[PDB]
């Protein structure tokens, strides 16, 4: 905070997303329900662009369900991973890769605003 | 219904998605399971395009899930949302924006119909 | 095993996703949590896309939840489905189209690798 999109990282050269960490250690039961965790990160995106933030797999398959997010292009606000805990008790460390933004084309059409 | 989904609204000129509304008064329990709410919209889309229905961050933290539904860009039927109240009794009413519809391009392969 | 997304198939030309089965007779509830369900296929993708894999919604209304997956361009592993039981008890049978494949292009950015 407030570090913009260009800052994040790509785990390899041929990775869909950006990795997403969570500035804070949570705990997460199922019966909290959907969590909103800061990762200090900020919008707005690329010219024509939108963002889709998604579950890493490694952490969907230990019980942490990251819910599908749209960020905006021109979203100035701080990004937040939307999550729940599935079944279990689920503990996010501090700097732990949770999630992962995907950039994607914005398709201009001509729907009333 | 019927209307196309040229009659749906951005919230604001870079809001990625196309605002759902449900037609109807819909309460949903968790022991209920994934319901599919009606929203008067239907199909097809733009060529060379297709659709998926996300849900909306403000919702998903109220405790209803939008499982994300692809559109075909042939299809022309009713688009509806499937959606899930997580822990606790959720309440649709009528006009209530639930969910948005993101259009994507659609990549032609030579993947055997 | 080992076959490339290029066997996959489209159910119809319009069809946006390519479909996904399990090569196994699968029984799954609740309790379980995520599983990871077997294909058969493998990545790499075409070049300059990545891929999604998202739940059909007839399965969805079913009761079996896909958690959305990110496919990396040069992931060369075996895809595998993200799945949960979400209420009640669910049986995958063999051959079952539990999920589909969608690509989507893949943009270049100077984020750091
Ligand atoms: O997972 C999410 C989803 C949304 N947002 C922010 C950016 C979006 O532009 C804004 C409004 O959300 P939606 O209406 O687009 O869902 O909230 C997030 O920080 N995380
Ligand atoms: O959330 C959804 C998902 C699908 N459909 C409709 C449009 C799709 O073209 C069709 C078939 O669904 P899939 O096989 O694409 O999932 O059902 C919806 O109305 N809402
Ligand atoms: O539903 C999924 C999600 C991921 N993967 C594989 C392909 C991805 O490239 C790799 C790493 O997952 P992520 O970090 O991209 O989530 O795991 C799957 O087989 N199925």
């Amino acid at each position: 905070q407030k570090q913009p999109i260009s800052k994040l990282t790509r785990a390899t050269p041929g990775s869909a997303g950006l990795d997403l960490c969570s500035t804070s250690h949570t705990v997460l039961t199922p019966e909290m329900g959907p969590q909103a965790l800061s990762t200090g990160i900020y919008g707005p995106l690329p010219p024509n662009t939108f963002g889709l933030i998604l579950g890493r797999s490694s952490i969907t398959m230990k019980g942490l369900q990251v819910y599908p997010g749209v960020i905006d292009n021109d979203y100035t606000g701080e990004i937040k991973i939307m999550a729940k805990a599935v079944n279990n008790i689920v503990t996010v460390s501090q700097g732990n890769r949770i999630a992962q933004l995907i950039l994607l084309p914005l398709i201009e059409t001509d729907n009333k605003v």
